[PDB]
Parts: C-alpha cells; sequence; structure tokens
C-alpha cells in the first residue's frame, strides 16, 4: 500500500467516468515519478481491487504499470503516467501523423498483447480509446476492468456489464467466449480506428446491425492511406471462424516484418 504523504495531487481532472475521475500527480520515491491515479457501494470496490490484481501480474514495457494502492478521502489506484492519453483523441487532433508512425503504435500494442497472450490473459475491451500514448512514438495498454486470468486447464473465459457489441468477435456475441483470438478480433478494429484517425467503428449502426452485417461476411473497408498489407491484417484479424484466426504472435510477426521491411 503506498503512503498518501507520499503522493501530490493536481487540482483539475485529465478525465473521468462512472468509477469517478483521473488526476494526474506526483508520487514521492529522491527521484520524483509523474502518475496517473484513478480515484473513486461494493461494486466499485471490487472493480478497482480486480483491475490493480491484474495490473500486479503484469510486466511488459507496452503494458501501463501500476505503482500501487493508496487509502486515503478516497480509494485509489495510482498507476505510470501516458502523458498524452487516449489514442483515438490523440489522432483526431493530430492528422500530421504518417502511417509508418501509426504501424510503429499498432506493431507496439500487438507486442503488449503477444505478453499477454503468453501470460494467458484476456483484455477483453481492446480498442483506441485504452491504448494510452507515452510520446507519440511509444504507446501502452491500459484499463484491465474486464480483463480476466485464464485458468491453467481452459483456453477462454465464459462470460456470465459492459457490452461493447463493435469490437466483439462473433463468438463472443453468440456464446460468450472470450479467448486471445478475441482480442485479435478488437485489434482488427483497433488498427482501422488507428488508420482512420480517432473515428468511430461502424458509425451510425446498432450493435444487431453490426452482427448482421459481419454474418453476410461484410467488414469495414480501407480507410484513406491506409497501406494494403495493413489492411489484409485487419480482415485476418476479422476471420470468423476462431480456429482460422490467428494469434498475437503470428499478428506481430506480420507487424514487425512490414515495418522494417
Ligand atoms: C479514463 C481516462 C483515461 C485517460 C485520460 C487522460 N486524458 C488525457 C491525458 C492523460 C490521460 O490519462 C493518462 C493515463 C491514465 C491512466 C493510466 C495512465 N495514463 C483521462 C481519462
Amino acid at each position: 500500500y503506498l503512503d498518501r504523504k507520499l503522493l501530490t495531487l493536481e487540482d483539475k481532472e485529465l478525465g473521468s467516468g462512472n468509477f469517478g475521475t483521473v488526476k494526474k500527480g506526483y508520487y514521492q520515491m529522491k527521484v520524483v515519478k509523474t502518475v496517473a491515479v484513478k480515484i473513486l457501494d461494493p461494486a466499485l470496490k471490487d472493480e478497482l481491487l480486480a483491475e490493480a490484481n491484474v495490473m500486479q501480474q503484469l510486466d511488459n514495457p507496452y503494458i501501463v504499470r501500476m505503482i500501487g494502492i493508496c487509502e486515503a478521502e478516497s480509494w485509489m489506484l495510482v498507476m505510470e503516467m501516458a502523458e498524452l492519453g487516449p489514442l483515438n483523441k490523440y489522432l483526431q487532433q493530430n492528422r500530421h501523423v504518417k502511417d509508418k508512425n501509426i504501424i510503429e503504435l499498432v506493431h507496439q500494442v500487438s507486442m503488449g498483447m503477444k505478453y499477454l497472450e503468453e501470460s494467458n490473459f484476456v483484455h477483453r475491451d481492446l480498442a483506441a480509446r485504452n491504448v494510452l500514448l507515452v510520446t507519440q512514438h511509444y504507446a501502452k495498454i491500459s484499463d484491465f476492468g474486464l480483463s480476466k486470468a485464464l485458468r491453467a486447464d481452459e483456453n477462454y473465459y465464459k462470460a456470465q456489464g459492459k457490452w461493447p457489441v463493435k469490437w466483439y468477435a462473433p463468438e463472443c456475441i453468440n456464446y460468450y467466449k472470450f479467448s486471445s483470438k478475441s482480442d485479435v478480433w478488437s485489434f482488427g478494429v483497433l488498427m482501422w480506428e488507428a488508420f482512420s484517425y480517432g473515428q468511430k467503428p461502424y458509425r451510425g449502426m446498432k450493435g444487431s446491425e453490426v452482427t448482421a452485417m459481419l454474418e453476410k461476411g461484410e467488414r469495414m473497408g480501407c480507410p484513406a492511406g491506409c497501406p494494403r498489407e495493413m489492411y489484409d491484417l485487419m480482415n485476418l484479424c476479422w476471420t470468423y471462424d476462431v480456429e482460422n484466426r490467428p494469434g498475437f504472435a503470428a499478428v506481430e510477426l506480420r507487424l514487425r516484418n512490414y515495418y522494417y521491411d
């Protein structure tokens, strides 16, 4: 547990939500570290605790690191600061970013997901809004509130909450089954979002209308300026049958090779 005397919080919020607010802060460790703090009904407790318990077990450069928990006037989840914030919003305001720079960022997301897959964790909310930027050339995965550590004997989680259908693979909607392969579908949508400079996927459509579109074999089109090799990867991520769909090892490899070629 973190010491409240060591934590200094800035006045205004970086953002907010149902849970509460996200404030900037500084945690004294001789070297003072800049931090992001999630500040908050036992439902919110269990969700912040479960997110904390997932982040504790993770150690990778492309996944936001947890510093610790601080009980004070409220419950606080103190993390590394991704100063530039949500990838979608960043791109919504910076169209100068080249396609080579976007490939670097999505590849970095695929490396973080390669590690999550090997660690047998499922994210279940992979979207451009949850990829936070440290610098313009350094992204990290965030928001582990819906994430699940898979049991040693199974390859998926069977869900019984939040329901972002537009990032969800068919097996999730039909059978409520979430695996690393489901995250790969979400990653595909995430790439589309990145190459469309933060625009929303399937705009104007209801969840049921997205499901019908996909069940007809229809997919989203190629965003303006998006390379062909990257668009062919999106479609590979959106393989309907979970068996034929690639894992993050094959997805990460595909992004690595094209980036350096
Ligand atoms: C829900 C939410 C997420 C991110 C922000 C945010 N916005 C603008 C600049 C920075 C931001 O947050 C950086 C951050 C947060 C959590 C862990 C690491 N880094 C605000 C609200």
